DNA sequence: CATAATAACAATA
DNA sequence: TCATGATATTGTTATTATG
DNA sequence: CATAATAACAATA
DNA sequence: TCATGATATTGTTATTATG
């Protein structure tokens, strides 16, 4: 197995921070860089164990989700520098109790939300705002409009979505399109990786499909295209966050702050309410429109957080 | 650790089959009996491994679910004969790939049902039959009535349910009762083991609570009380199956045979439709009324197989 | 001259 | 189902003994 | 004399 | 989220350099 190599992506990010005008030092990227270099020439399992144990010691005071996230970075560096069959990958992982506890915490939150859904009272107003955004000249605003109307992830809308018209028999479908460029698949066998599938939209098909060409053909739109997740996060995340805060501040449900992924949840909740055939369940429909892995009905649970005021009203009428 | 002991329950079942008038020989119970005895005095891990490997060889041609079920019997015998800390329990288990494949098969079936729900057209008729059963003099029929009206498992209805009136403020609740005696909990920490919780009923509270006293105070009803699962299965399973087949043959949905657990599914589907507050999801409500483990929303997925004709009709009306 | 009884066999939650 | 490696339930059919 | 920028820090699906 | 031991996304805040 290889005992020499370099995590190119980490080094390049460090070298760019060399001549920055302001901001934190890349202390974490640095530790990963040094960690990888100290591994060059290492062939003893007990040596590799001592090196990892040291990094783990530093991370001590961090939150559990943080350490879990930080472990992924080290692991991805090792794969980049040494490949997938390096013995370090058996050592540099979280403990089993760490992942078991994270899973437990995760499900507890989802379970708490399923028992206390938030009534999205002004949801039609939120949808209207999103619709108006589709006609904005700021391609950022156009993207936000598309998130609400297509339910696609921000990274998908801005960097890699392929929106095409869906056939309806011999005509073109009015309340659905075709989408390609599903993110997060990890290239799984039963995923939507590289697969074009049909999705519902919350406004006219022609309106959505035209607003996306304006997004694609704009200036910022061509910078965005094909971008890595890290570049997108650094270029657009904080501005999109602030923009979404402001657009929705007064109409979004008081229980929570307005958030980009709030639009993805709402999209599912509204699209089920409007388009779901009677022979499918909510879990199955959610999984279908959100592009989830084959036979997975569990991920859908995460997205169920809202209740439409119309459904609320008559569940209160069923005495 | 103990190296001597006997699985009493297995021996007793074999000794009873000694003077039977008809029926199969207990070949499986016999192998388990011999297996346990051959273990007396064994202290070598390689010996224990060879003994298990032989039992596994016999089971070869059986179905996967069968072998998994048969492994539980051997494992329970070992625990009964030698206790929970016997090294055989590390050896006598299915392979990891066996359980992974069973899980996969399990979810695939649930996923197929969520995408092709059965319309329970004559569900009100089924509920009426169940209601009429509550007034039958055959305590078997009364039990069937209670399954449909309370959604409790057959083993719970017949052997160990404790039905009590639920308070509504200062009065007594009309469409709910209190239930104790949840089965299958494996005495888990977050389960309903030994816990009395409130459940909805599909007919008047007074009607259900009176039909159960007639069940309890009957003759067959006192034989049933406190019974083990194996005795219940042998005493009542095949008769209840046949009785349920006949009662519902012509009104039950054509897609499937009428089955006792069909009433438990229907109970959930009908009780959500009628009594569920608007701030809870279907998964959460199902989990609550069916008595599931804390924070578990995944088990509910199993019970979602039907769609009410009333919901079907207007999901077809939402164009 | 065949059918009730039993436990194996199997699947579901 | 509780737990995430399995168990406890429910559901189906091949054997057996028997005037 | 303080605020824009950056990556750490963190959480969600 | 895909897989069931983790990764790839989204979301929040402490540091830093700077006339
Ligand atoms: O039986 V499952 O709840
Ligand atoms: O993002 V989750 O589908």
């Amino acid at each position: 197995y290889p005992k020499t190599g370099v995590a190119t992506s980490i080094v390049e990010k460090i070298e760019r921070a060399e001549f920055n005008t302001a901001g934190r030092k890349p202390t974490v990227l640095l530790r990963i860089a040094d960690f990888i270099a100290a591994m060059n020439g290492m062939d003893a399992k007990q040596d590799m164990q001592a090196l990892w144990d040291a990094e783990i010691a530093i991370m001590n005071g961090r939150a559990q989700t943080t350490i879990i996230s930080y472990i992924t970075k080290y692991r991805n560096a090792i794969r980049e520098a040494f490949g997938d069959d390096h013995p370090m990958l058996k050592i540099a992982t979280g403990d089993a109790a760490m992942y078991d506890e994270a899973r437990r915490v995760k499900m507890e939150k989802i379970a708490n939300k399923h028992g206390a859904l938030i009534t999205f009272e002004n949801y039609r107003q939120v949808l209207k705002i999103c619709e108006d955004c589709l006609k904005s000249s700021d391609p950022l605003m156009i993207g936000i409009g598309l998130i609400g109307m297509t339910g696609r992830r921000p990274y998908e809308v801005f960097t890699q979505a392929e929106f095409s018209p869906a056939p309806y028999g011999k005509g073109v479908s009015k309340w659905s399109i075709l989408f390609n460029g599903q993110a997060k698949t990890k290239q799984g066998e039963g995923t939507k990786f590289g697969i074009t599938y049909e999705i519902p939209v919350l406004t006219r098909s022609e309106t959505v499909l035209a607003a996306y060409k304006r997004l694609r053909e704009s200036g910022q739109g061509k910078l965005w295209h094909g971008m890595s997740i890290d570049d997108f996060s650094s270029e657009t995340r904080l501005l999109l966050r602030d923009t979404v805060f402001n657009l929705f501040e007064d109409v979004w449900p008081k229980e929570e702050l307005p958030k980009p992924y709030g639009l993805r949840h709402l999209y599912a909740e509204v699209a089920y309410h409007n388009f779901a055939p009677p022979h499918v369940t909510k879990n199955s429909y959610f999984a279908a429109i959100l592009g989830h892995n084959n036979n997975d009905l569990e991920t859908s649970l995460s997205y169920m957080t809202y209740t439409l005021p119309e459904d609320r009203d008559n569940a209160l009428a069923r005495l």
